[PDB]
């Protein structure tokens, strides 16, 4: 995916949420530095739901791009509001964004 139209999705959609960088604020969510190959609800210091701690999956592309088209369905009863992103391509690309920006 295209890593600079990752990061214009990110602020537009996720960003008054979370943020990314290694020792970055929780908000709303929780930062999301290190997400990759790591299971649901494990981000340090932050209340996640049960639904979100409990789901039990790796994060990683295959994984995110189904959660992020319908949050609400992958984990039911998520505290994250967010209705999804129905477009695959600005998925990949919100995707790539990540896994540089959370792995910095
Ligand atoms: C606030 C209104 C949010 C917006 C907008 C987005 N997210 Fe979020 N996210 C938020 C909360 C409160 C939580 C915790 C949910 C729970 O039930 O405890 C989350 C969680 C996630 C996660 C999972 C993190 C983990 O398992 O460690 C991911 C991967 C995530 N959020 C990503 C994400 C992206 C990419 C967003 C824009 C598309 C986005 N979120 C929006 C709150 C909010």
């Amino acid at each position: 995916g295209d890593v600079e139209k990752g990061k214009k999705i990110f602020v537009q959609k996720c960003a008054q949420c979370h943020t990314v960088e290694k020792g970055g604020k929780h908000k709303e969510g929780p930062n999301l530095h290190g997400l990759f190959g790591r299971k649901t609800g494990q981000a340090a210091g932050f209340s996640y739901t049960d639904a979100n701690k409990n789901k039990g999956i790796t994060w990683g592309e295959d994984t995110l791009m189904e959660y992020l088209e319908n949050p609400k369905k992958y984990i039911p009863g998520t505290k994250m509001i967010f209705a999804g992103i129905k477009k695959k391509g600005e998925r990949a690309d919100l995707i790539a964004y990540l896994k540089k920006a959370t792995n910095e």
